[PDB]
């Protein structure tokens, strides 16, 4: 038993809710919240901009030190950093950004990072400003993640479409 509430169950291990991941994180305080990161950990907009703003920019400060030490992530890769006031940990995962021409096949590699964590609160990778089809992203999630994932979908309209079209 865990504290996630109001989710629709899609499969044995994948759950979905119309929710603001920031508000969901502040209420649940999950062990892991997933950020929709880029390779530079520049949290300017989308999910990343919203999560960073909710930490009063502490996520960005920590991220800049990480990059100065380690260099950029790989597309499809991840790193674990603090969850600040939102979660114990933040798993920064880089899905491919279609608006940069990155290979959509890397979406499966991005979701594989979730399997290193038993339970996660997450957005749909490569959705939103990353330019992928959220329905494809949901399919890859279900077919790749084996650990327990709670997906927060900000837009009510997209949420309804994802549920109604789910196979
Ligand atoms: O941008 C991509 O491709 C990655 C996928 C994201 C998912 N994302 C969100 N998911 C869940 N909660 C969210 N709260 C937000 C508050 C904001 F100010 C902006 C975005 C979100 C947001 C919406 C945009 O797409």
């Amino acid at each position: 038993v865990n504290s996630f509430s109001g989710y629709l169950k899609l499969t044995d291990n994948v759950y979905i809710k119309n929710a603001d991941i920031v508000e969901e994180a502040k209420k649940v305080k999950p062990t892991v919240v997933v950020n929709a990161a880029n390779v530079y950990l520049k949290h300017g907009g989308g999910v990343a901009g919203a999560l960073n703003k909710a930490t009063n920019n502490a996520m960005q400060v920590e991220s800049d030190d990480y990059i100065a030490t380690n260099g950029p992530l790989k597309v499809g890769g991840s790193c674990v950093l603090s969850g600040h006031n939102l979660a114990k940990h933040c798993l920064h995962v880089v899905g491919p950004n279609v608006n940069k021409g990155e290979d959509i096949q890397l979406l499966k590699s991005a979701y594989e990072n979730f399997n290193q964590h038993e339970v996660l609160l997450a957005p749909l990778l490569s959705a939103g400003i990353f330019g992928a089809d959220p329905i494809h992203s949901l399919r890859v999630c279900v077919d790749t993640v084996r650990t327990n994932v709670y997906l927060a979908v900000f837009d009510k309209n997209l949420y309804d479409k994802l549920v109604s079209s789910f196979l």
